[PDB]
């Protein structure tokens, strides 16, 4: 009375469902719309496209892997399953800090806004985060140059059945640095000046028309941006450069669990960052 094969595989297929239909339906309502093509929603458009390539090629073959336990497939199916992975991760990781940079330069400084950031600067600076995203990802992974040397990875490397992940440090630790840390420390400081913005304006509102009944919002606002992100994808990059500095000290199973945590984070942008009353009516128009 076994249910690890039908117990994971709903929820695995749930997953895959919730991503790829909040993800199309974002996709189609801006486009279908004119009404909401904007500068802001082409950084949604390519996180809505990473997000959704992502579930439509890393988490079906993942979980048939899990499932399965070997690769019916060749390695080099396995090599670029792992790089469309990794280019996937980052991009939608580098858009995330994307959207933040342009939230905070249209906050702290708006009568030269519309002037700085024009509708062809948006394709260029998209365009190149794909670039880097891709430079790491295909790049070192299908040359070689990021496999290991212990004898584990040699037989791993040699077996056609096989489809394990073994990488040294230097690759680790640059893949982590490009990937997540750079991204979270500007969003920090993007987000800490806007908090420190909104503060101020509420206190000079307060003086003006204190006496008339005329920061609990803009808190959980930024509580409901920042915690999932970092409970989504903090644990799994600690763990990624501890693997490689320690040899023994984490198990395999909770390196696969904490990088399946932040898989489910694509699922989840719909609701954070389309929340709009315009976008809830295109919505209610489409469905
Ligand atoms: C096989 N899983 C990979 C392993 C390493 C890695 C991932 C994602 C982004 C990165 O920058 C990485 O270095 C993971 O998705």
């Amino acid at each position: 009375d076994e249910v690890w094969v039908v117990g994971m595989g709903i929820v695995m297929s749930l997953i895959v469902l919730a991503i790829v239909f909040g993800n199309v339906l974002v996709i189609t309502a801006i486009a279908k719309f004119e009404r909401l093509q904007t500068v802001t929603n082409y950084f949604i458009t390519s996180l809505a496209c990473a997000d959704l390539v992502m579930g439509l090629a890393v988490v079906p073959f993942g979980a048939a892997h899990i499932l399965t336990k070997t690769w019916t497939f060749g390695n080099f199916w396995c090599e670029f399953w792992t790089s469309i992975d990794v280019l996937c991760v980052t991009a939608s990781i580098e858009t995330l800090c994307v959207i933040a940079v342009d939230r905070y330069f249209a906050i702290t400084s708006p009568f030269k806004y519309q002037s700085l950031l024009t509708k062809n600067k948006a394709r260029v600076i998209i365009l190149m985060v794909w670039i880097v995203s891709g430079l790491t990802s295909f790049l070192p992974i299908q040359m070689h140059w990021y496999r290991a040397t212990h004898q584990e990875a040699i037989n791993c490397y040699a077996e056609e059945t096989c489809c394990d992940f073994f990488t040294n440090q230097a690759y680790a630790i640059a893949s982590s640095i490009v990937s997540f840390y750079v991204p979270l420390v500007i969003m920090v400081f993007v987000y800490s000046r806007v908090f420190q913005e909104a503060k101020r304006q509420l206190q000079k509102i307060d003086k003006s028309e204190g006496r008339f009944h005329v920061e609990h919002k803009a808190l959980k606002t930024l509580g409901i941006i920042m915690g999932t992100f970092t409970l989504c994808w903090l644990p799994f990059f600690i763990v990624n450069i501890v693997h490689v500095i320690q040899d023994n000290l984490i198990r395999k199973e909770v390196y696969i669990l904490l990088n399946w945590i932040g898989y489910v984070n694509s699922g989840f942008n719909p609701l954070i960052y389309c929340r709009s009353p315009d976008f809830r009516i295109a919505f209610q128009e489409l469905l």
